[PDB]
């Protein structure tokens, strides 16, 4: 009788129902039995009913209810789930407020419809997982989620049942965690998305005035405004950093307050407590700098407090620290040249020594040996827990060990240290502003379009090579000898004396003028458009760079020191701002900005 | 493109073309050979059908084919355009990399 | 009617894409009838929508 089922509910006539009471209850059949319900996923009549109705009038639910308290089933039926890997967990509150049909959710939450059903089916998954459409796995959150601002306020508060704000589903994200989920920075968007967070907020204040909505946190154990800067959501992290709440029951949650005023200049403070923190727990300021891939990594950092406070941070303690480390970082890599260059040819390592110049060279040995051991300290902590300076401090302890054991060798890997040791010493003049835009450039274009240029012209090049010394007739050593002399032509400097044995000498003599012409022409030239238009596209991305680049150097100083110093260092000013509910001061950290308005 | 490479280096200067072969490195010789006059004779072939019914890969197979022919004619020239087929060999490898975003454009 | 081509052996989209006229290619590409009776010729049509997802297959 299945297929009669699914057709009088599809069609949506009333009278077909009649006398399936007396049938079910003479054959004692319930409306959940396996052959009633779809075998493909389990949908039973209400879904079904609900997924095809008119003008939001069905008019055959109620029947159906009704013959399911007959029979004895509602707490089994009215809630079935779906199963399935596309849909499993779905009920019949989640299609009805899918629908946008709140007589409906009055209905069913009426008769006891689970308010909490989770619908976690693969639909309904983040779309970088492989899903549709996420909105938290709650009907509370759905309707939240799709703007539906009557549904959520009945839902809250209902004498029934009342789905609570503060819950978490299988990730552990709540409503506010899904209203930031679905969040894009389209004016539409996120015109409701704040109303909806606002009012949502609010109500949960109210409603429990002792715990706090927003110190919730998830699996992954962000809050949604943590949240929103990792996901690059401008629109809302703008909205929740600057939050102001004039009603004075709930002006405790309030994130930017009014300071003074005095003619036109009006001050303002901000709370700054989870935007910035001294180790105590994650800040938003070191996730939107560090991690990568973020939409507007750049965008984001111009909000009022944000840009200020690494101002005021710079000034306090960052251009000190960045001077003082330039300044020992060039005289580690003096004393460094100094001990290479010292070093005693004569003699075999390691050399004894017996008198106070070889102490001063041990001396220098010993300094080069602490910066090496130094820096590969913090990048090993750094990966328990900068790949020239790895490099670096690699090569400078295996050349000390190699020294130790005894063998030539090692002074060329020292050497080698000592080049990338000033090599990479360009890559401190990023602080400064007027050169570390244009240091930034260089290694951009350095890493991403040199690499490509040379593994380009690697296989071409030997290639090439190879054939014209194949092609000459008098064999690893001829090429090896050819080679040198091949590139030192392509220096410009040296004489092709060896074409002498070569038949066929004119081919030979294009072939050297069709490389040279390749490799100076084309080849170089290519080379040469790519930094100038690279530039010109980043003109503006110039300012971007360079602020990206000193904000980074400034957070890496500051989580270099301990925490105690961090502490003794944290910028901003306690501000008793209000009194609790309790009546007991706030004493929350905050700091201050002050405008000046003409209009006002 | 590596094994015509190593081909035509491996390639006896003694002698004359053709060279007759009595040993297993004179297999392997012409083992590398084959392979290339294989690949020559299927972008000739693949050029032609799209005649019937890729210049610089014509041009590659043409005088791979011209090449071989004229080591069987026996003659030192070959070698001259045979070397230039390498060239053009690899002259045109960077147009493979087309397919790629980064530095297809 | 669209079946029908000329000595050339085109079609109006053929031969709109061949004489590069994207007003009207764009419009036969994506021609959607609302009328049941002729809802066959029709080449775009709607398959599913779940809040604000929208899911319409196109036929090629
Ligand atoms: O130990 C410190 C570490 C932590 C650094 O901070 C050094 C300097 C800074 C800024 O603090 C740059 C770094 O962030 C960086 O990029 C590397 C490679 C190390 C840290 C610092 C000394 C040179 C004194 C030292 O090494
Ligand atoms: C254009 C870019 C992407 C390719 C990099 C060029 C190198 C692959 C070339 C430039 C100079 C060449 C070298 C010139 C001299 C020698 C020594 C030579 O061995 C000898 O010592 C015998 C000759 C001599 O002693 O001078 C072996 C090859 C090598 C390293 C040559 C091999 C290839 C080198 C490093």
């Amino acid at each position: 009788n299945r297929p009669i089922l699914f057709d009088i509910v599809s069609r949506g006539s009333t009278a077909d129902l009649d006398g399936l009471l007396p049938f079910l209850l003479t054959h004692k059949k319930r409306l959940t039995d396996e052959e009633f319900r779809e075998p493909s996923t389990g949908k039973t009549c209400l879904p079904k009913a609900l997924l095809n109705l008119s003008n939001g009038r069905n008019d055959t639910i109620p029947v159906l209810l009704d013959i399911a308290e007959r029979t004895g089933n509602m707490r089994e039926f009215i809630n079935s789930p779906f199963r399935d890997i596309y849909y499993r967990g779905q009920t019949a509150l989640h299609i009805a407020i899918e629908r946008r049909c709140k007589h409906y959710v009055e209905l069913l939450v009426a008769q006891g419809a689970d308010v909490h059903a989770q619908a976690r089916g693969r639909f309904f998954q983040p779309k970088d997982e492989g899903g549709y459409f996420y909105f938290g796995e709650l009907p509370l959150s759905l309707a939240a989620c799709t703007n539906q601002p009557h549904i959520v306020n009945y839902l809250t508060e209902n004498p029934h049942k009342k789905a609570d704000m503060r819950r978490q589903d299988s990730r552990g994200n709540t409503v506010l965690h899904a209203l930031v989920a679905i969040a894009d920075n389209t004016r539409e968007n996120t015109k409701f998305v704040t109303k909806m967070y606002d009012l949502l907020l609010l109500k949960c204040a109210r409603l429990f005035p002792d715990s706090n909505l927003e110190a919730v946190l998830n699996n992954d154990g962000l809050s949604p405004l943590m949240m929103a800067a990792k996901t690059g959501k401008i629109g809302i992290f703008q909205h929740i950093i600057r939050r102001e709440v004039t009603d004075e029951d709930t002006r405790h949650l309030s994130r930017k307050f009014k300071d003074w005023a005095y003619g036109p200049v009006y001050s303002s403070l901000y709370d700054l407590s989870s935007l910035d923190t001294c180790g105590e727990e994650a800040s938003v300021l070191e996730i939107l700098v560090y991690n990568s891939k973020i939409e507007n990594r750049h965008e984001m950092l111009a909000v009022e407090p944000i840009n200020e406070l690494l101002r005021d941070k710079w000034r306090k303690f960052g251009a000190v620290s960045f001077y003082i480390n330039v300044v020992s970082y060039l005289c580690a890599m003096v004393i460094f040249t100094l001990t290479a260059y010292y070093q005693p040819l004569e003699g075999t390592p390691p050399y004894p020594y017996r008198t106070t110049v070889d102490y001063l060279r041990l001396a220098g040995e010993v300094i080069t040996l602490f910066t090496g051991v130094l820096f590969f300290f913090t990048n090993i902590k750094d990966l328990f827990m900068q790949l020239l300076y790895f490099i670096y401090s690699v090569l400078v302890i295996v050349s000390a060990a190699l020294y130790l054991a005894g063998i030539e060798a090692y002074l060329a890997v020292m050497v080698f240290a000592l080049v990338l040791g000033w090599m990479n010493a360009l890559y401190f003049t990023r602080g400064l502003k007027l050169t570390g835009t244009y240091s930034i450039m260089i290694q951009k274009i350095l890493f991403k379009d040199l690499f490509r240029f040379l593994l380009v012209y690697l296989l071409f090049m030997i290639g090439y090579a190879s054939a014209l010394v194949s092609l000459l007739n008098p064999d690893s050593e001829t090429f090896s000898t050819f080679l040198l002399d091949l590139f030192k032509l392509t220096i410009g400097m040296g004489d092709l004396e060896m074409l002498s044995s070569t038949k066929y000498p004119v081919v030979f003599i294009i072939l050297l003028v069709t490389y040279i012409i390749l490799t100076f022409v084309l080849l170089l030239n290519m080379l040469i458009a790519l930094m100038g238009e690279t530039v010109g596209q980043v003109s503006k991305e110039s300012k971007h760079i360079w602020k990206l680049q000193w904000a980074t150097t400034i957070l890496d100083i500051e989580r270099s020191f301990p925490v105690f110093l961090r502490k003794a260092f944290r910028s901003g000013e306690m501000v008793t701002v209000g009194k609790s509910s309790d009546g007991t001061p706030d004493r929350r950290w905050c700091f201050r900005v002050d405008e000046v308005n003409w209009s006002h």
